């Protein structure tokens, strides 16, 4: 019979489902006019206190970088995939003046918004 | 317990590395769908490893769905649900069809690019 082994495939699917769409979010918020649109309120940017907004700025640097010769692609792509695996695990390991997991809180107030369903162009 | 903590180790670690690859390859999939690395890979102009012109075809149909551009009839949800999946069974290399073709060959041709080091330092039209 084959139902074990598919809920937890489907469980690991939805894991890296999760992973890509944090990473949607978090590469719009390197762009800089979504990034005013959330420190004024504006089109539908649910409310953030500046320095929480902050957290997510600076973060997304480090899960979104960009490129750096100085390391392999395979490198880097190590580095930033454990900035989304550490995300996932919400521990209370600190990072970027914050912890894994209250930016975890954070992005899950973002996800749920509708802000990033349809993205305002400059 | 030593050897339910050292076999819990040993899938993380899996599971770590398995994401790594996920983003490798959306790195290079995400670069094949610009039109002056296309135009590289086409010749031999930048130090683009040879392949032929129905295999790189695959590859730039399949960065499309791997990378695509946004649907708003899907939520962003929805969307990234279907975009994953490829990405999934990419790595799962079975021999089922997508794009004229097997997820098993796209992945043998995707690790000639990773292994071709085209990617390392990218060049600016």
């Amino acid at each position: 019979q084959r139902r074990e082994h598919m809920l937890k495939l489907e469980a690991e699917k939805k894991k890296l489902r999760t992973i890509l769409q944090v990473q949607y979010v978090l590469q719009n918020l390197t762009q800089e006019h979504v990034q005013k649109d959330f420190k004024g309120g504006l089109n539908g940017a649910v409310y953030l206190p500046s320095k929480e907004l902050d957290y997510l700025i600076k973060f997304s640097k480090l899960t979104c970088p960009e490129r750096n010769e100085s390391l392999s692609v395979e490198d880097q792509m190590e580095q930033s995939s454990l900035y989304f695996w550490d995300l996932l695990e919400g521990s209370e390991k600190a990072v970027v003046g914050t912890t894994y997991k209250h930016l975890k809180d954070l992005l899950s107030k973002l996800l749920n918004s509708g802000y990033f369903e349809s993205i305002p162009v400059p």
